[PDB]
């Protein structure tokens, strides 16, 4: 297990997300679904010139899976997947600029709901999750698990759990007071409100 420090700017963003009073928490789902769609768009585009890129799975879709016993909401997609470099360095390099822009907008009267316009919507997960685990597999790289509970650090390890073929799974370990996001009616409402036109099937699993 390797432990890394967030860039200071990202840590600051995460603290703002965690600490600011902001009731409209539901936006986290739209932002994660949007990231999944972006990743799906990318593998779809690449497959047009190299069909072999789909050998790791033809189906392009998003699943939403609540688990009350584990207190998790999991978002699974079969998009392009992230590489180790993406996880440790490259996405963070991009996020630094977006974060600066977002922070400036907030000071100028924007609200947290606009976070996605700055490319850093993933961090909105911390509105509702105490811990976030991201399991990801890109073609020709290994399966990785990224994890953070904030506090300025994240971990990356090679993942030895169930192989996913290709894509990303975001596991949200929900805060104790945020279990509404495990309810079918609530998730369904949120998807309809904010994600109705996503161009890939979104299946909302129900609980056993
Ligand atoms: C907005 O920034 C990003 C960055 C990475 C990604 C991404 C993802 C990806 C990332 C997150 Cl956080 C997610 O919730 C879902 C995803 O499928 N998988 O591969 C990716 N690679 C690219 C190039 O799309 C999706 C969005």
């Amino acid at each position: 297990v390797e432990t890394f420090a967030f860039q200071a700017e990202i840590a600051q963003l995460m603290s703002l997300i965690i600490n600011t009073f902001y009731s409209n928490k539901e936006i986290f789902l739209r932002e994660l679904i949007s990231n999944s769609s972006d990743a799906l768009d990318k593998i779809r585009y690449e497959s047009l010139t190299d069909p072999s890129k789909l050998d790791s799975g033809k189906e392009l879709h998003i699943n939403l899976i609540p688990n009350k016993q584990d207190r998790t909401l999991t978002i699974v997609d079969t998009g392009i997947g992230m590489t180790k470099a993406d996880l440790i360095n490259n996405l963070g390099t991009i996020a630094k600029s977006g974060t600066k822009a977002f922070m400036e907008a907030l000071q100028a009267g924007a609200d947290i709901s606009m976070i996605g316009q700055f490319g850093v919507g993933f961090y909105s997960a911390y509105l509702v999750a105490e811990k976030v685990t991201v399991i990801t597999k890109h073609n020709d790289d290994e399966q990785y698990a990224w994890e953070s509970s904030a506090g300025g650090s994240f971990t990356v390890r090679t993942d030895t759990g169930e192989p996913m073929g290709r894509g990303t799974k975001v596991i949200l370990h929900l805060k104790e007071d945020q279990t509404e996001y495990l309810e079918e009616r609530r998730i369904k409402e949120i998807v309809k409100k904010h994600s109705q036109f996503i161009g890939y099937p979104i299946t909302l699993f129900v609980e056993k």
